[PDB]
């Protein structure tokens, strides 16, 4: 039904004790459609002992307005199209076992310890180091995926420093002892990580899988 690919031999032996999964579920993203959700959800409550989900949070409008999109109509945009990734997700959830609630936006933490903590982490690695810097710009491209520019990447950028924190450790911030994030694309972003190219680490009790369908 679904394949995966482990990023490193680490996030293989997390796969192998089943504990969590964190699924991703992007807005504005011809991926996720009501019966794939329907699907990958289905899979992880088959596969793994505990759900989540995660959505995107308020930065999303950035990519809008990198796209030109006038800033208060990219607000009402965003929250359009995530509140209908969640009505989505709940269904899904609901209708296989497992609990609406685990449902989160990247948005939701952002007085929290843990959050703030690893956002810094992040921010201190994006301006002190150009390497970092870079692959973050490169992502964020990835992320507004007619031709762009420097500034439009300073604005969608927000947004990968803003989710970022879920892939280095989502365990912190949701209080699970591990997880796996899964999601569909390669995270080019997260091999360099892997292999100490930057001050960013990520967490031995973090892992990323990406899933393919069969």
């Amino acid at each position: 039904l679904f394949k995966t690919e482990t990023l490193t031999q680490n996030c293989n032996e997390i796969l192998k004790r089943r504990r969590h999964v964190l699924v991703g579920i992007s807005p504005f993203n011809s991926r996720f459609s009501e019966d794939y959700i329907h699907r990958l959800i289905a899979w992880a409550v088959r596969e793994f002992q505990s759900v989540s989900v995660l959505l995107a949070g308020k930065e999303a409008a950035n990519l809008l307005e990198a796209l030109g999109t006038p800033h208060g109509k990219a607000e009402r945009k965003v929250r359009k199209e995530v509140s209908r990734n969640r009505r989505f997700a709940e269904k899904a959830l609901e209708a296989h076992g497992g609990n609406p609630e685990d449902i989160h936006t990247f948005s939701d933490f952002a007085n929290q310890t843990a959050y703030r903590n690893l956002r810094m982490e992040v921010e201190a690695a994006f301006f002190d180091q150009t390497h970092f810097r870079n692959a973050c710009l490169e992502m964020s491209h990835a992320a507004i995926l007619v031709e762009v520019s420097a500034d439009m990447l300073e604005l969608a950028v927000e947004y990968v420093i803003a989710e970022l924190p879920f892939f280095i450790a989502a365990p912190d911030i949701l209080g699970v002892e591990e997880t796996l994030l899964a999601y569909h694309r390669p995270w080019k972003l997260g091999e360099q990580i892997s292999r100490n190219e930057f001050a960013v680490k990520m967490r031995p009790n973090q892992g990323y899988l990406m899933v393919s369908e069969a």
